C-alpha cells in the first residue's frame, strides 16, 4: 500500500502561502489527471483533540515562545492594522521576516505540513502503508525557534521523533539543492537518526553548512559520526550526480539497517528550476537522478515517508513529483504505470504550455575524496556505534 497526504482543506492550505503559491494544487490535480489517485491509499492529515494537544505535539521540537510568536503573527496578519515597533522586534528575535514574512495564514500553512508528515509517519508505524507521500511536507530548514530558508514549523523533524519514538533507527535522506541543516541540527547528538544531504555548496550560497567548516563536522557526543554531508559544484548532471550518491546510498542501508527511510525530495535540482545550479531531469528512460535515488531506496524494503520541499518552477515541480508517485506505485505495488509523455487535460493544463509534455522542456577526483572521507566516516560511526558490516562488501560500493 502506497500512501498521499491530501484532503480539502490540506489542499487550501498548502495553497494559501505568497512563496508556493498553488504549486501543492498543480502537483495533486496533475497526479490525479494521470489517474494515479485510485492506485494510491489517501492519508488524511493529523487533527488535535484540543489546543494543549497541537501545542505539545508542535513543542516535541518547537520552543512554545516561537510557536506563540508564529500564531501571533497569523492573527497581527489577519487585522488592517500595521505591526507595532515591539511585535517586529519580537518577530525579527524568531528570524520571521524576509524569506519568512507573515501573511493571514502563516500558522495554519505552516501546521498543516506538521499535521501530513505525522499523520504519513503514523500510517507508516501502523503498518497500513508501506510508504507515504507528503508533497506538502519536506521543510528541512526550520529550527527549534527558528523560521529559515522558507520553513516555519519542521514537520520532517516532528515525523522522524514520532518514528524513533514509536532500537528503532532512522535514515533520513535529503535530495534538496539546499543543505538539510535544521533535520541535521535537530538529531546531531543522536546516533539513531542518521542523516544524510546532497546539495549544492558555494561561498555565500544558503545556509553555508553541510561543507568544510572555518574541517567537515559530523555529529557530536553519542551523535558522532551520524550526520553525513556531500557537497556538490555547480552544472551536476542526472548521472554524474547519481555515480556520486548511489554507493554513499546503498552503504548507508547495509552499515545502519533503518527501521525507517525518510526521503526529503526537494525539486530545485532540476535544470528547469529558477536557481539554474544543478541539471537534474524528471526523465525515465539518460535517467533522472531524484528517479534514480528513489528507485534505488525503495528497493531496500524498509518503510518509507517521501516528503516534498523547494522547487519554484511549479509546473516542473509537478512533472517531477507525479512521476516520483507513479515509480513509487511500480515499485512497491509491482503493477506497471503507464504514464503518457503528454500532459492530460484537467484545470491546470495551461500552466504546461506552450509543448504539454511529461518530460521539463531541457537538452543536456573531487567525489571520489568525499567518497573516500564519507567511506571512513561510515566505518568510525558503526566502530563507534558496535553496529556489524562486511568492510569489503561496503568498499566494492564505491
Ligand atoms: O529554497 C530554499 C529552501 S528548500 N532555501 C533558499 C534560501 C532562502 C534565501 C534567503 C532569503 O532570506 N531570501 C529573501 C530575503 C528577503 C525577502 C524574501 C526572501
Ligand atoms: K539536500
Ligand atoms: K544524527
Ligand atoms: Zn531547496
Amino acid at each position: 500500500s502506497v500512501g498521499i497526504v491530501y484532503g480539502d482543506q490540506y489542499r487550501q492550505l498548502c495553497c494559501s502561502s505568497p512563496k508556493f503559491g498553488d504549486r501543492y494544487a498543480l502537483v495533486m490535480d496533475l497526479i490525479n489527471a494521470y489517474k494515479l489517485i485510485p492506485e494510491l491509499s489517501r492519508v488524511p492529515p493529523l487533527q488535535w483533540d484540543s489546543p494543549s494537544r497541537m501545542y505539545e505535539a508542535v513543542t516535541a521540537f518547537h520552543s512554545t515562545e516561537y510557536v506563540d510568536a508564529l500564531k501571533k503573527l497569523q492573527m497581527l496578519h489577519c487585522e488592517e492594522k500595521e505591526l507595532t515597533a515591539d511585535d517586529e522586534l519580537l518577530m525579527d528575535s524568531f528570524s520571521l521576516n524576509y524569506d519568512c514574512p507573515g501573511f493571514p495564514s502563516v500558522f495554519d500553512y505552516s501546521l498543516a505540513a506538521v499535521q501530513g508528515s505525522l499523520a504519513a509517519a503514523s500510517a507508516l508505524i501502523c503498518r497500513h502503508c508501506e510508504v507515504v507521500i507528503n508533497w506538502g511536507g519536506g521543510w528541512h530548514h526550520a529550527k527549534r525557534s527558528e523560521a529559515s530558508g522558507f520553513c516555519y514549523l519542521n514537520d520532517i523533524v516532528l515525523a522522524i521523533h514520532r518514528l524513533v519514538s514509536s532500537q528503532t533507527r532512522v535514515l533520513y535522506v535529503d535530495l534538496d539543492l539546499h543543505h538539510g541543516d535544521g533535520v541535521e541540527e535537530a538529531f546531531w547528538y543522536s546516533p539513531r537518526v542518521v542523516t544524510f544531504s546532497v546539495h549544492h555548496a558555494s561561498p555565500g550560497f544558503f545556509p553555508g553548512t553541510g561543507t568544510w567548516n572555518m574541517i567537515f563536522l559530523n555529529g557530536a557526543g553519542r551523535g558522532r559520526f551520524s550526520a553525513f554531508n556531500l557537497p556538490l559544484e555547480e552544472g551536476i548532471n542526472d548521472l554524474d550526480w547519481s555515480n556520486a550518491i548511489g554507493p554513499i546510498l546503498d552503504s548507508l542501508n547495509i552499515v545502519i539497517q533503518p527501521s525507517y527511510v525518510v526521503v526529503q525530495c526537494g525539486a530545485d535540482c532540476l535544470a528547469t528550476d529558477p536557481h539554474r545550479i544543478f541539471r537534474l531531469t524528471n526523465f525515465y528512460p539518460s535517467l533522472s537522478g531524484y528517479l534514480y535515488a528513489i528507485k534505488k531506496i525503495l528497493s531496500w524494503k524498509v518503510p518509507t515517508l517521501i516528503l516534498g520541499g523547494g522547487g519554484y518552477n511549479f509546473p516542473d515541480t509537478a512533472r517531477l513529483w507525479t512521476r516520483v508517485t507513479a515509480l513509487t506505485i511500480e515499485e512497491v505495488k509491482g503493477k506497471k504505470m503507464t504514464i503518457s509523455p503528454e500532459i492530460p487535460e484537467h484545470s491546470y493544463f495551461s500552466r504546461y504550455g506552450p509543448d504539454f509534455e511529461l518530460d521539463i522542456d531541457y537538452f543536456p577526483d573531487s567525489i571520489q575524496k568525499h567518497h573516500r572521507r564519507i567511506l571512513e566516516q561510515l566505518r568510525n560511526y558503526a566502530d563507534l556505534n558496535k553496529l556489524i558490516y562486511d568492510y569489503d562488501q561496503v568498499y566494492q560500493l564505491y
